């Protein structure tokens, strides 16, 4: 099949579809329906002729004959079940195969309509995974409809979760008041080149199309030339992508060059430079050679395609000479540009001291390892077997080669380095013969950096070095996934999740000791592994597992790379938003897809978007929690900032203090947060260009509002996940007992998509939450009406004014709207009749020191007039006082107006209601943000009630155990004294009193002070105290409407003690 | 961060370093007669210069 | 700026100071732990009465001052007894204290 | 030492050792700290290394060490003799940056 | 420095040790530049093995 992984698993779908499509290619099937089933199967329906049902030459029906021979037989072989529905010869049939066993074909209803349907379930006992990639499937079927001008392909995915974004074009707005795609391209290859040159943006407008009927073949070619920098000439021989080449490619190239020379007489890589074309040949008896099963052999096809291209090509230039003119003014431009490119004393030249080459002279026995400098630079260079292994550590940044010109590509040092190491050239100068290492091992981290680099290199090798992949010289290091660390024994390395449990159980069962929290090491970086470990696990040929990067469809891989690495932001955005809930031969298009999504999402969740539940990005969440867990509560005195930064850095976020302290500060700044989460002490900067004081100087502790953010986190109210060094547990979200997202707002741009939520009033927000809590069963349309009205708009900390309410109502109803903001200016005359405008309030996010300067430089260059001075008279005691001296000739009213015009005194806030809903980026409406928060709060309460019940029935067990010992104290004490060891004393307790090993240990570990009369009564009363609590939480669980109420009251309490009066005035 | 007062007799100039107490000296001050000059860069040694 | 001998002697001198500073502290701690063990051992002899006393007093402070009335000891020694976990009263563990 | 990273016990990430120093002893940028940590881990730097590292700790060339989140480091049998009985009032102590 | 040979016949000097604190990669570089500049003649090649 090719692979037990995802590569081979998909090949089953092609082996099924290819028969159904090459039936449509015969001209009998109009539509093919492809359904990815919820369970694990695949349904491939069609309106063809029907699979031969009657008895074959052997004696057994032809359906069974085709399913256990040469092909489609392998699908049934690797299927737990394969059902085959045939509609032919005036009747329809059953024929089911149970674990490849042909059971029986039952003839039911008489169908006068023709077609077929194959439903097959893949075997998980054979394959690693039984999950098909929709995008991979989607891409390969799309081209299937391009190749056949009159066929419909309908792909649908059943296992689509209740919420998840399904759409191709993911709407930049609202989104509110089964993944399906249809393919039909009446243009054929013409429609295909339109699709190709969509972004490339073609020179001429006339797509070249011609068909060539053959004596035993049939060719079809579509062309267009672009502004672009590379050849997008995809070839096909009987619906198969001949990426390697073949006679049809070399015949078209001969005849194309021998055509461009005839029109040069009027007025190679050189010509082809622009071109985006599609050769579609049909061969009766086609036989392909190549290193891959690709590359059409058939020598008569060269002579046929060269004859077809000769006549039909000249003809286009003759009939369309106006476009033919702009074609040559690109081709000759390509010549002289790459001519000028062509063009040292006693030089080694061989990469000075930026590489460490192997002793081996022979490339056959030589291996090159491309690592990241800070990743495995030192460890690879040292761990290696120098006799045959070379290490090229990339000490620098890799360009996104995808859209760039070969000029900037070859300039970039890290690209330039790679070419120098392998020895082979570039595009034209490229000669695979010159290859200096017969294996290129790319080694990089699982971390957001390593994945980002993989994408970059797989983009480069796919574009500037395609032969290296096809010939199978490009690999991927498969480093250990886990390090099972035993206490007395040496560690064992697992590569798989399944392999870990294997070594874990067997090892424990054999009598080994491991920690049952931090005992397993999930690797993220190659920097983790020791030199010795690196050779023993991922470098030594005698033990290692490599991954051969194979191209399986170049035309589909052209698409994937043109989306994720290209310039189309809205296509890329959409893909990310769709695919958000996420030795050995490996597919490039699947490694490139996984590496991109993983990087895309890490940079989205990490820095771009807040959670809907608690409104924070991970850094803030990690500052707040480290602070909480460090005990810097408002009751206790402040702790030096450094302490909190250190606690976050060491346990949750192990990246330089830089960003950690930078967030700590923002949460402390009252001009930054409407509701500050941190209570700072000292210099925390200004809303101007004044920075905060060092972390060693300033002090901070949580605010009582941030205490409500954390409230009962320790009571299992949120899902915790292991921290970077799997030593502790970090929360996935904070309880958020007040609605943080809306209360404080959120900004952030990363990987194409950005959020910009404004801050609001807590009092107005509580109103809308109480409405949602109360009116729990109400429509999206009604609840949206109710939230607006309760919530009267954003409430910026810096106050100011909100001019009008359209952009406000816009962002509530859609999730995108522009909110105009204005500043408060007061007028005060002097003593000498010199009037002066004094800015008292400025809009949110306007920098103070950057504002004064703007005016100063605007006055300096004449753009602003009637202003003689600017002074900053602002202090904590007199608020904001930006004093603008206006001339005695100048009218204060018009100056106030001209400042509203040009300067920051008036600026519109662009709202974007983006937030991570169930790990999926989503644009939301005010009600959705409300109802998702209520959702959270109601979960938090039951979870809290659950833990409380558990942690009480736990304590009561102990207390009942202790009480039992207090009445039996004489016996209990005379027993312990007589017993020689503690375990002998413990055994005697379980005898004496019918107790547990835990109730008895409670007795033993009990201090003597606890025996004094008052303390015995403390234990007596505590038991009846706890027993009263248990009774209550049993009721709380039992009554869901009682939990709905707890939420209401617990939140009213928060707004009754922390709610505040509206800062900014909404005007019209 | 200039003061209101025009008269130098009653005026006062506080020279800080933004990094240390710029932001805060700016807040604490009686803006009526107190001005803040937060030093936001590297000062030279004017000795043998 | 030092010769080789200056460095060797300044080192040796610090080692000689490190030893005395240690021995002094070790001794200081050895007498601290000793008076405690003296406290507990005294309490192990009167154990019957000791237990009888603690439960006969309502609060821990009546029991503490009662643990100085009973055994002629100090508040640090009397707090050592009260904080004694019941486990430490099994034969082997009582012998560890003596 | 205070954090209990003895050579008996397993390796702790560099970031834990860095965060502790920065935390209550030397509140500066992690680079200055981790760079010192890394030096004591390099056998071509210290004749008698004081840090028992694990992972990419650079090279005697222009190869940098890995991030503090990746490399693991603990004290050495010799560095233990450097800290031998510090708890026993063998040296003078002074109050830290915050006191 | 050790002087290996008799491979293809061509001789070479293998640096087995370097003095304390010399940066290996900046040394290989140093030699290579001197060679490029003609300042160091006789050296036909350098490499870290
Ligand atoms: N919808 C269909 N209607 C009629 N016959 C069909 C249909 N689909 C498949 N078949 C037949 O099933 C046979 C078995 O498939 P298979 O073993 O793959 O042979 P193949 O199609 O000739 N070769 P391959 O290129 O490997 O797919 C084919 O040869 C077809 O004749
Ligand atoms: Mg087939």
């Amino acid at each position: 099949i090719g692979s037990t992984g995802e590569r081979g698993l998909h090949h089953l779908i092609w082996e099924v579809v290819d028969n159904a499509v090459d039936e449509a290619m015969a001209g009998y099937a109009t539509t093919v329906n492809v359904v990815l089933l919820e369970d694990g199967g695949v349904e491939v329906a069609d309106d063809g002729r029907g699979i031969p049902v009657a008895t074959h030459a052997s004696g057994i029906p032809t359906v069974d004959v085709v399913m256990t021979q040469l092909g489609v037989s392998v699908v049934n072989a690797l299927s737990t079940r394969l059902e085959v529905e045939i509609k032919r010869d005036g009747y329809e049939w059953s024929q089911v195969y149970e674990k490849s066993e042909p059971l029986g074909l039952k003839q039911g209803a008489p169908t006068k309509k023709t077609g077929s349907t194959v439903r097959f379930w893949a075997d998980p006992a054979v394959f690693e995974t039984t999950e098909y990639d929709f995008e991979t499937v989607a891409r390969r079927l799309q081209e299937m409809a391009f190749l056949n001008k009159g066929l419909t392909i309908n792909l649908t995915d059943e296992r689509v979760t209740q919420d998840e974004v399904v759409d191709e074009v993911v709407s930049d707005v609202a989104e509110a008041p089964v993944k399906s795609r249809t393919f039909h391209y009446p243009g054929g290859l013409v429609d295909f080149v339109k699709h190709i040159n969509r972004t490339k943006n073609a020179i001429h407008s006339s797509i070249v199309d011609f068909s060539g009927k053959g004596t035993g073949h049939e060719v079809e070619i579509a062309m267009q030339w672009n502004a672009g920098y590379s050849e997008s000439v995809h070839t096909f021989a009987n619906t198969i992508n001949t990426h390697e080449g073949g006679t049809h490619e070399e015949g078209f190239r001969s005849a194309l060059t021998s055509v461009v020379n005839k029109y040069a007489k009027d007025r190679g890589d050189d010509i082809r430079e622009g071109l985006a074309a599609v050769i579609s040949v049909k061969v009766s008896e086609p036989q392909f050679e190549g290193q891959t099963k690709t590359k059409l052999g058939n020598t008569e096809v060269k002579s046929f395609v060269q004859k077809v291209c000769n006549e039909q090509l000249t003809h286009w230039f003759e009939a369309n000479p106006t476009d033919a003119k702009v074609v040559v003014n690109k081709a000759v431009s390509s010549a002289q540009a790459r001519i000028a490119a062509r063009k040292s004393a006693t030089d080694i030249g061989g990469l000075p001291g930026k590489l460490a080459d192997c002793r081996s002279t022979d490339p056959r026995k030589s291996e090159l390892y491309v690592v990241e400098g800070d990743s495995a630079g030192g460890s690879a260079k040292s761990g290696r077997d120098s006799m045959f292994q070379a290490i090229l550590p990339l000490r620098g940044k890799i360009i996104n080669v995808e859209k760039a010109r070969i000029d900037r590509v070859l300039k970039n040092t890290e690209v330039q380095a790679i070419i120098t190491a392998l020895g082979t050239g570039i595009h034209d100068e490229f000669d695979i013969g010159k290859l200096r290492y017969h294996k290129i091992v790319l080694m990089a981290d699982a971390d957001v950096d390593g994945q980002h680099i993989s994408t970059l290199l797989l983009t480069l090798l796919f574009r500037f070095m395609r032969p290296l992949i096809e010939n199978g010289h490009v690999f991927l290091a498969q480093p250990p996934l886990y390090k099972l660390k035993w206490q007395r024994s040496d560690p064992e390395f697992a590569y798989s999740d399944r392999e870990r449990d294997g070594l874990l159980e067997a090892g424990l069962k054999a009598g080994k000791k491991i920690n049952k929290e931090d005992g397993i090491q999930r690797y993220k970086g190659l920097g983790e592994m020791d030199a010795k470990e690196l050779w023993e696990t991922t470098m030594d040929p005698s033990v290692r597992v490599l991954r051969q990067v194979t191209l399986d469809d170049a035309a589909a891989a052209d698409e994937l790379f043109s989306i994720l690495m290209g310039e189309d932001v809205d296509a890329r955005r959409s893909f990310i938003t769709r695919n958000a809930k996420d030795i050995e031969p490996v597919d490039i298009e699947q490694e490139m897809q996984r590496s991109y999504i993983d990087y895309a999402m890490s940079v989205i969740v990490g820095r771009a978007l807040p959670e809907v539940r608690d409104g924070l990005k991970p850094v803030h969440r990690r500052v707040l929690y480290a602070m909480f867990d460090s005990g810097f509560r408002p009751d206790r005195s402040h702790a030096k900032s450094a302490r909190s930064v250190a606690e976050t850095m060491g346990n949750y976020h192990p990246h330089g203090d830089a960003s950690i302290y930078d967030s700590l500060v923002r949460m402390a700044q009252p001009w930054s947060l409407r509701y500050p989460l941190v209570d700072g002490q000292g210099n925390f900067g200004s809303p101007g260009n004044d920075p905060p004081a060092a972390m060693r100087y300033t002090e901070a502790r949580l605010t009582p509002l941030a205490m409500e953010m954390l409230r009962e986190i320790d009571e299992e109210t949120v899902d915790f996940i292991p921290n970077y060094d799997g030593r502790v547990q970090e929360p996935t979200v904070l309880p958020s007992r007040f609605p943080n997202l809306l209360a404080n707002g959120s900004g952030g741009i990363a990987v194409g998509m950005a959020t910009n939520i404004p801050p609001h009033n807590l009092r107005e927000l509580a109103d809308a939450v109480f409405w949602a809590l109360e009116n729990h069963d109400a429509d999206e349309e009604e609840t949206l009406a109710a939230v607006m009205g309760r919530v009267k708009g954003p409430d910026f900390p810096t106050a100011g004014l909100i001019v009008g309410s359209q952009g406000t109502a816009d962002a509530y109803k859609t999730g995108r709207g522009s909110i105009r903001m204005r500043g408060v200016v007061e007028v005060e005359e002097d003593s000498r009749g010199r009037t002066s405008l004094v800015i008292t309030e400025l809009p949110y996010q306007v920098n103070h020191d950057n504002f004064i300067t703007s005016i100063a430089e605007q006055v300096r260059d004449g753009k602003l007039a009637g202003i003689s001075n600017i002074e900053d008279q602002s202090s904590d005691r007199v608020g904001l006082r930006i004093v603008i001296e206006i001339k005695r000739d100048a009218v204060a009213k018009v100056v106030i107006n001209n400042l509203y015009k040009h300067t920051q005194l008036q600026t519109s806030f662009g709202a974007n209601m983006l937030a991570i809903v169930d790990g999926v980026p989503r644009t939301l409406r005010l009600d959705q943000l409300i109802r998702y928060y209520v959702d959270h709060q109601l979960d938090v309460i039951v979870r809290r009630t659950t833990y409380r019940l558990r942690k009480a029935n736990e304590r009561a067990h102990i207390l009942r155990g202790l009480v039992k010992a207090l009445d039996a104290l004489d016996e209990v004490i005379a027993l312990i004294r007589a017993s020689e060891t503690v375990d002998i004393a413990r055994a005697g307790l379980i005898e004496l009193l019918d107790i547990d090993e835990i109730q008895a240990q409670a007795i033993l570990d009990m201090q003597l002070r606890r025996l004094a009369a008052l303390e015995r009564q403390r234990i007596i009363d505590d038991l009846a105290k706890i027993e009263a609590e248990i009774a209550d939480l049993e009721d709380i669980l039992a009554k869901p409407e009682r939990q709905r109420g707890i939420v209401r009251d617990e939140l009213a309490e928060i707004v009754d003690r922390h709610g505040d009066d509206r800062r900014t005035r909404i005007i019209a």
